[PDB]
């Protein structure tokens, strides 16, 4: 059985992404958000029940790559340095879902936090987003896994923390790139810090399994990776429209999604499939 | 779907144990390993051999640890803020094992250090070893578990580190308490400062996962837990007769493996099933 040695690489990314996440490692205790509080009172109730609302949704995310989106896709890695900074990426989702948790503490009640959470977890399309992402995840709960098994779980995580959140991170780099909420603004840059180089290194590694099947597992991946990405773009929509009509935003969540979704594809060497737009320029500054 | 909320306790040690596993965070460039050289070349080439096969079983037992027992039982908890303790746990197994390379590097060639792995890889009683553990991981790979198969491999996580690696322990921290490899033996201290809240924070929740079981099942795991205390005690004296009679220290290790596996049945809430050397003390220091 063999132990991890890491002065023979396994690979030429492995080290370097290991010392790039351990060189970001952050905890919510570094960044102080109490002083967001007085623009949180200059946001309409329809405004902060807009950020509530994706936090929370946010929250399901991380909690879920964390639990179950990391473990099983690293225990079934053959490559032990892989593994090793996918349990370290595993490890910063649940900084990620916690860091949610220090802004709702500062900025809600301990009803409305209740209030919250109770709204996510009876959810339709939340659900319905997160139960179609878990369920490649759940392929995994077995001794032996085909590798299109988990080069489609590579793709879900990927479709997941390089697409899937940015309906959400949409919001919290809108209001920061207005001035507004921007100590949580510093948190949510943090962890899309984390999240950018999280889809790269999964990217490479669905890359490098995709290379090693057959051609008839080839196609069928590549058929299936396509339908999921419109599959989720279709519910992705219908989330947007939900969370976004009351503060006038839909559309501009929608043109950042189909942003998002094309990096998602390119971090799996794959061509974008929507229009390439600019960046909203007030996202823009959010991310400054 | 639930999500984590940390502003509502879901047990009342989680926060307890993410703070600390927070706080003791730390990476294997922290500690420079250069000034072992001088002591290192004073040890004989038996003391040598011995060091770089303890090492080499320690690193087994990490990679494992954070490849495979951390994930799958976190993975099947459903307690969202203790599933991300162990997450951070798991997390750390992989700074443990990448910090014995870091020595390595230090103390040994590229020709020897793959020496050391490809014995690790093809010894007996540590695939005897690892084999064992890492079947009640491999129960948990399927969609639903039941909880005396959840308990035992919890079980199995706690004898892996509070009890079947101080074996390996033992050598770093006796050649510290003598001012030899001093700088190795504070990462050595560093790991088992993780090591020793990892098994307390796993024998909690095996604790818990044990009081839902009914009296039959508990009858059950409670002679599965003895029979594999034992199985895995014999396994260890195998392996400390194997590494140590060249350097003469099986009696002495024999006993710290028997002293760690009472600490282990205790994490469980267990009471001791055997009857520290002074050295190895100073070594902790
Ligand atoms: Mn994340
Ligand atoms: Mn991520
Ligand atoms: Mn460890
Ligand atoms: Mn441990």
């Amino acid at each position: 059985m063999r132990a991890v040695n890491w002065n023979k690489k396994e690979d030429d990314f492995s080290l370097m992404f290991w010392k790039q996440n351990i060189a970001q490692f952050w905890t919510e205790e570094e960044i102080a958000v109490s002083s967001d509080k007085n623009t949180w009172v200059q946001l309409s109730k329809e405004e902060q029940i807009a950020y509530k609302r994706v936090l929370g949704g946010l929250t399901l995310g991380d909690t879920k790559q964390g639990g179950e989106g990391m473990p099983l896709v690293l225990v079934h890695l053959e490559n032990l340095q892989a593994k090793s900074v996918l349990a370290f990426m595993g490890a910063m989702e649940e900084v990620h879902a916690k860091s949610y948790s220090h802004i709702f503490t500062t900025l809600a009640t301990e009803e409305e936090i209740d209030e919250i959470f109770d709204w996510v977890d009876t959810h339709p399309l939340l659900e319905k987003k997160a139960g179609i992402i878990t369920s490649y995840y759940r392929r995994l709960l077995k001794p032996e896994v085909t590798k299109k098994e988990l080069y489609m779980a590579m793709v879900a995580s990927v479709f997941l923390e390089s697409y899937l959140f940015y309906s959400g991170f949409f919001y919290p780099l809108y209001l920061a790139g207005q001035g507004k909420l921007t100590a949580s603004g510093e948190i949510i840059n943090l962890i899309i810090r984390d999240e950018s180089i999280h889809g790269v290194f999964v990217g490479i590694l669905a890359q490098q399994i995709f290379a090693e099947l057959s051609a008839e597992d080839q196609q069928e991946v590549q058929k299936e990776t396509q339908e999921l990405l419109m599959e989720l773009y279709e519910i992705e929509m219908a989330y947007t429209e939900e969370i976004y009509t009351s503060i006038g935003l839909v559309e501009d969540v929608n043109r950042f999604v189909r942003y998002n979704a094309n990096k998602g594809l390119m971090n799996l060497g794959l061509e974008p499939k929507f229009e390439e737009e600019e960046i909203n320029p007030i996202v823009l500054n959010g991310l400054r």
